């Protein structure tokens, strides 16, 4: 959704920060209210990355062109869906 945001116009800033802050609260946190100890393991592996390919808080990302950020999501996604053991019980 963002891949198309990032493109759908000229680049729109503070929209374009407001879904990263949308990504980073539910994805990039650790310190969340609910989180589970599965979950937690995706965040410590990647919510460090998504401080570095982006930036903390987007500004990476507020810049970045789409040809850029297709592939760095791709490669994201391509050694997260590598394996993921999806939890047992609750």
């Amino acid at each position: 959704d963002v891949r198309a945001e990032l493109a759908k116009t000229p680049v729109n800033k503070k929209n374009i920060e407001k879904m990263y802050e949308r990504m980073y609260a539910a994805l990039g946190d650790p310190k969340a209210p609910g989180l589970g100890a599965f979950r937690r393991k995706f965040i410590q592996t990647f919510g460090k990355e998504f401080d570095k390919h982006f930036g903390k808080g987007g500004s990476k990302l507020l810049r970045m062109k789409l040809s850029d950020f297709n592939d760095i999501t791709n490669m994201l996604l391509l050694k997260m869906n590598k394996d993921s053991k999806p939890p047992g019980n609750l």
